This record gives C-alpha cells, structure tokens and sequence, in this order.
C-alpha cells in the first residue's frame, strides 16, 4: 500500500532524447524513426523572439544548419520542414532505440509524465496534469524545450506534449508533436493570458477513493447529495462541474470500496465547506487533483509495461 | 522555473531488473554484471514467513531451484549465497545493460528514486527519503520485493535500497544492497516498532530556499534567530536539531538568495507557531522535508546524467 504521484518509467523515451543547435540556439530534441522533432524556435535569436517570422527565418537555413547530436553520434540531416510549432528534421539513420510509439493530443485534466532534459541530456521525471486552461505546472530551466511529456501503455509510449514556453507568471505551455500549441498560446516572447484555471473535480474524487483504498478514511461522513446540489458547490470553490461521465469513469472505484459516488461527493462538498480542519490525506493539506481515475486504478493494481 | 517532486531517469535502472521464482514465490532482482540481487524471502512460503529459519530453508535449495527471467531470456544460475537479508545469484551471462554503479548506505534525510516493479516488469519512478526513523513511505503492492531505490551521478547509478517489508502500520522497510536493513527491522510477519519520526529541519529550510528562488516569498519576515533558540522551537514540533554541519550545508542556497540561513530559520519558526494561515509555498500547503540541498541546487541549476 501507499499512494505517490509517480511518473511512467523514463527508460523508452531517454533513448530518444537529442540535442539540437542552430546557430547559437541549443534545446532538446525527439528521435524517432529517422525524424528529429524539435520546437521551431530553435531558429531564433533573442532578438527574434519578440515577433518571429519563422517562415521567413526558416527559409535562411539549410539541412546543414541543423546540428544533431545523440550523445556524442552526430546525426546527418537530409530534409528540413515547419509542421504548425515544430521542425521536423529528417535524418539518415533510424533511432535503434525507437519504441512502439503514437502521437496524442490530450484532454485537459489528463495527466502524463515529463522527462527534463537539457542538451539533450535527461535531468529528471514527474507526473502532470494538463491544467483546464491548458498550462501546465513543471519544472523548466532555460535550456529545457524540447522535452517531452508522455504516457505508457505496456510496449507503447504515447507522446503528448513537447515544451516550448514559460508565461511571465511562471507556468509552462507548449505542443501536441504535431506542433499545435494547447491552449490559446503563441511561441513569442509577449505577455499571454492564460484561462482562469479550475480545480479537476473527477480527479480529487479519484484521489479520495485511493485514500479510503489506503485506510485515510476521516473525511467520510454520514451525509449524500446530488449532482446538481453538488454542482452548486463545485461553481463556488472553482472545482469543474461534474457530469454523469465523470460519474461513470469513478465505477471502478465506487465498485471497490463500495461508497456511492454521490456519497463520496458528499465528503468533497464538506471538505470543500470546513477545510481539513489541520488534518491530512495521503500526506497532503490541499485536496490534489492531478490524479486521474485511470491513475488511481493503476498504482492500486500494480499495472507494468515492456 | 517551478519546482518538482522529481526523480532520476529510470532508464539505466530498468535494463537490470528480473523475475526471479523459487518454487511459488516470486519477486523482482536485480541483474549486475554476473550476479542477480533480491530479497532472501524469495525462499519462504506465507507459512514459512512466522519465523523463517533462512540457512535451513537455503539449504533445501539448488542452483536450478532459482528460475531468473529478464523479460523473455531465461538466466542459468551457476551459484547460490545468503549474504544479510539479499539472495546473491551468480548467472552465466553478465547483464550488456549493466551501468556504472555502486552500492552505498545512504544516511537518514537522503533522498532516492525508487523503480516500482512487479514481475521483473517497471511498473513506476518516485522520489522518497529515508526518514529519521529509518522507515520510507512508498508505494509499494504485493510482489514489489526487490524494487531499488537508488541515485545518479551523471553515468553512475548509486543504488541505496531494496524493498523487504510493509510494516502493519503501512509503512516500508528495506535494506542496503549487501542486505542489511536500515532501522531495526527483521524479515518475518511480526508488529515491530518504528522509531519515534521526526520532520528533516535541514531539507525543510532548503525547501524554503527553494521557494524563494521560485519567488514563494510571503513567509519571509522582519525576524532573525539563533540556533538555540530554532533548537528550542525544533523540539517542541518534533523537527530535528540544527546543527551548523546543517547550516554549512545550505551556504550555497544562503549565497545565491542572500538569506542568512538564521533568518531563513526564523521565518520556518514563525511558520511552525502559526502555521501556514490557509495558504500554499510551492503548491503544498504543509512544510515539505523531502528535498535535500542538495536536489534543491540540482533541479535549480538543471544537471544531467549519461
Ligand atoms: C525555451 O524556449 C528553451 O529552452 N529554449 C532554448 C534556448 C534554450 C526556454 C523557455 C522560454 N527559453 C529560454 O530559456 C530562453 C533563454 S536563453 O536563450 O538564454 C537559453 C539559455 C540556456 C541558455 N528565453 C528566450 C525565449 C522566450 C520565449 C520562448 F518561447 C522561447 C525562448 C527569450 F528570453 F529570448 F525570450
Ligand atoms: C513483499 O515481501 C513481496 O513482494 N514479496 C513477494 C511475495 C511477493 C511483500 C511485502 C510484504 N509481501 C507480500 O506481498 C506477501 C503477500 S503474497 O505472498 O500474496 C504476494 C502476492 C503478489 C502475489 N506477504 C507475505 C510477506 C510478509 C512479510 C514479508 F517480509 C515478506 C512477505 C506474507 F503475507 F506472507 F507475510
């Protein structure tokens, strides 16, 4: 038993992790297959970086120009081309160290883990959520775009996110790998509203059910709602109305433990009314949303991948 | 910028794990070079788990009684030895993945990602301390026996622990890779008690240096101490005693934000007298201890291993 925010196995996605320079610029790139993917802001100098022409900026490079390293193999580039915010540079040689692999694009209040890498060079793994408003809260020095977020299922990785910005108020944006940002975002050094964020009421509920899973079972009380009186509560404290979708992926859980889903949103609406009251749940003060259901069942089932 | 929960690549660490079976049982190994680590109660049965007489239950046991299994590829066992509370299985094939490493026993209030295996199969990476007690708080199934927590040097894995045990109270105990336990703990289905824990001051203030580089400043206050005052404070809220070994090393986080380490002390007492008033410091609205200086320095400078 116990219960962590634990992030897939880096292992598979290391092997594909390259650096990439252009002119004077170095970030991180994806090698798969024989295509390099990399954040297209490797063309630009700080100057650029206020309004970029990339097109225009793109057209002033050659295959040559692309400097590819995998450790110390350099890779030959053989094709250059802009996909919506990324390169994708075709190499001579295809990764051996390519997984099974798919490109996604997420939902927000999905969750995927990240693997930090600068110069090519992995740093570090966590677990995210892709925020309502499509930030998410990482950990990125400069250095680090071009890293990735992915999910696992068994042999294959499933990539959804490629970092390309840090917003003046110090959350991260960037891609699907088909360069298309989340969110309203642009890859410009400009002031960029991002949504009001919400809190991701299915994955609190989630997170209950892995603590009464665990024996944190203090917050269950005597007491049951509705959706719509529960709703009511969820737009006053800025949780995510919750639907009958939501209600359906929490069976599993509501299966196991045998406590009513509206029963466990009982508990939500008074954790949500009184506070903790100083107390803890699963080591935690604040109610955490970045576990889904499907993560919940994971780590309480012990699910392994090859 | 931001600031994580973050653990090391896993790769290195996936290449070496294995299945290993002794007639029912099976749990995960560990595969270096020609010799394949695991939890000496591999050999028990649940009946044997009371009081397990080990060198008698060994003694039953040849070579062709271990069955060792990295993914497909089936290992032949050339040796058999008990050394402390680790099986060491000699193999005829030395594992091509191996990485540079070594075994250390790592002090209470160190940090260490732990791999997460069921089967032989990576299942998870998260990052732990050893808390002053000697005890993790993990997350770990049934079958997780022999998952390793370890560290990374650049192209050095450390590896600091092997899973044994989940205590009735839901906590984890372990050992080092030469098999003796940290804490007092046996291998056998008893109650055994955990030191009294205490909360890791010296992680706590690098936490706290942390949080300011990351501009989390509202708990910086008008206030200095002295260590036998924050000592007196320390007690009476269960953190360790500060000592200046402590201070000595949080110098370079002190240098880089130019909080004297006394006043970044005194800003932790008056957030243990009054708490944390309903808000958060880097996303917790609770006084984290499981970063080191050390990690703090690492994710706030971006360092990376091959
Ligand atoms: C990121 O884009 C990245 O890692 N890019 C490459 C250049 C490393 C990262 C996050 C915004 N950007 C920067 O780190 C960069 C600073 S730097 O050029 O000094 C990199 C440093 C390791 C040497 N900031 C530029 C930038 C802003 C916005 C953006 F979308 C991309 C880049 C800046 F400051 F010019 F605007
Ligand atoms: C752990 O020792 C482990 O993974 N061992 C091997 C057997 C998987 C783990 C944590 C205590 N122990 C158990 O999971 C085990 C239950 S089981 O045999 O049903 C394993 C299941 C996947 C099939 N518990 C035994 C045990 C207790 C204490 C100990 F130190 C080791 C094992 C039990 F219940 F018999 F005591």
């Amino acid at each position: 038993s116990g219960f962590r925010k634990m992030a897939f196995p880096s292992g598979k996605v290391e092997g594909c992790m390259v650096q990439v320079t252009c002119g004077t610029t170095t970030l991180n790139g994806l090698w798969l297959d024989d295509v390099v993917y990399c954040p297209r802001h490797v063309i630009c100098t700080s100057e650029d970086m206020l309004n970029p022409n990339y097109e225009d900026l793109l057209i002033r490079k050659s295959n040559h120009n692309f400097l590819v390293q995998a450790g110390n193999v350099q890779l030959r580039v053989i094709g250059h081309s802009m996909q919506n915010c990324v390169l994708k540079l075709k190499v001579d040689t295809a990764n051996p160290k390519t997984p099974k692999y798919k490109f996604v694009r997420i939902q927000p209040g999905q969750t995927f883990s990240v693997l930090a890498c600068y110069n090519g060079s992995p740093s570090g793994v966590y677990q995210c959520a892709m925020r309502p408003n499509f930030t998410i809260k990482g950990s990125f020095l400069n250095g680090s775009c071009g890293s990735v977020g992915f999910n696992i299922d068994y042999d294959c990785v499933s990539f959804c996110y490629m970092h390309h910005m840090e917003l003046p108020t110090g959350v991260h944006a960037g891609t699907d790998l088909e360069g298309n940002f989340y969110g309203p975002f642009v890859d410009r050094q400009t002031a960029q509203a991002a949504g009001t964020d919400t809190t991701i009421t299915v994955n609190v509920l989630a997170w209950l059910y892995a603590a009464v899973i665990n024996g944190d079972r203090w917050f269950l009380n005597r007491f049951t709602t509705t959706l719509n009186d529960f709703n009511l509560v969820a737009m006053k404290y800025n949780y995510e109305p919750l639907t009958q979708d939501h209600v359906d992926i929490l069976g599993p859980l509501s299966a196991q433990t045998g406590i009513a889903v509206l029963d466990m949103c009982a508990s939500l609406k008074e954790l949500l009314q009184n506070g903790m009251n100083g107390r803890t749940i699963l080591g935690s003060a604040l109610l955490e949303d970045e576990f889904t259901p499907f993560d919940v069942v994971r780590q309480c089932s012990g699910v392994t991948f090859q």
